[PDB]
């Protein structure tokens, strides 16, 4: 599913992401932006062999399941296709925990590197909140 970007800020604020772990929907819509172009079936494979899926590109290393990535976690307990759903429950669950991991938002490069420092409200402008 492809979001549009007050759909997408609707469907996580529904599901708890606004302002969890001090981060507003703003930061997190202009991370799935720039993750995934709001695509919920997005992947990129890493270098290293990891592969991101999702929303929010979250990676096989740690977060979940793909049994493509060798001694990687899977600390959200789900298989990667699930956060390709058209439904962003798992990618929202595993997100917090990402974000719980120590470096807040900094585990997603896009968000640092294009999101971090800038007007992310502007992402939830106009949008029915
Ligand atoms: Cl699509
Ligand atoms: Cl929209
Ligand atoms: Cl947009
Ligand atoms: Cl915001
Ligand atoms: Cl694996
Ligand atoms: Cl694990
Ligand atoms: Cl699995
Ligand atoms: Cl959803
Ligand atoms: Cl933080
Ligand atoms: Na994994």
């Amino acid at each position: 599913k492809v979001f549009g970007r007050c759909e997408l800020a609707a469907a996580m604020k529904r599901h708890g992401l606004d302002n969890y772990r001090g981060y507003s929907l703003g930061n997190w819509v202009c991370a799935a932006k720039f993750e995934s172009n709001f695509n919920t079936q997005a992947t990129n494979r890493n270098t290293d062999g990891s592969t991101d899926y999702g929303i929010l590109q979250i990676n096989s290393r740690w977060w979940c399941n793909d049994g493509r990535t060798p001694g990687s976690r899977n600390l959200c307990n789900i298989p990667c296709s699930a956060l390709l759903s058209s439904d962003i429950t798992a990618s929202v669950n595993c997100a917090k925990k990402i974000v719980s991991d120590g470096n807040g938002m900094n585990a997603w490069v896009a968000w640092r590197n294009r999101c971090k420092g800038t007007d992310v409200q502007a992402w939830i402008r106009g949008c029915r909140l």
